[PDB]
């Protein structure tokens, strides 16, 4: 599945609805902590719209149970991220990933 | 599978062994030409150690089989590429990819 846990509350009122941008900041790492892509690092906030699978399952499925401002803990299971697959040189197969994120505002 | 179309004959003798570094100049493409990723624009040889899973199985299966100097079209299907997930925003699932390699030399 994806699973939420919470770092910092949002204003608990504001959900994403499906066709809204999500502007979020993030860090991705693997299981072990090894972390593998950084919007935080790029100073660039990410922002994808809610809704058109451009963004894995486990971001579509857990950033829409976030309200603005949260920053949560996401664990992705390899079926609702990469799959068995993969993605070679940096997501090896059926690894469970460990996003950092946080939702600044939807457009 | 992978399957393999020969656009240019290569030395016809040296092939690749596990754990030779494959320096080659791709093209990706999706099933319908369109365009996705291409050393060529860069102007960067991409380099990747045959044997070691950092590209995806068509390539390992399918370059394998090319002989220095060989420029041939890979169709990989995506139990040998990127399977059922995909990479979203990238390749969409069960894309069939359509990759057209030189390898330029070993290491």
């Amino acid at each position: 599945g994806v699973q939420v846990e919470t770092i910092s509350p949002g204003d608990g009122r504001t959900f994403p609805k499906r066709g809204q941008t999500c502007v979020v900041h993030y860090t991705g790492m693997l299981e072990d902590g090894k972390k593998f892509d950084s919007s935080r690092d790029r100073n660039k906030p990410f922002k994808f719209v809610l809704g058109k699978q451009e963004v894995i399952r486990g971001w579509e499925e857990g950033v829409a149970q976030m309200s603005v401002g949260q920053r949560a803990k996401l664990t992705i299971s390899p079926d609702y991220a990469y799959g068995a697959t993969g993605h070679p040189g940096i997501i090896p197969p059926n690894a469970t990933l460990i996003f950092d994120v946080e939702l600044l505002k939807l457009e």
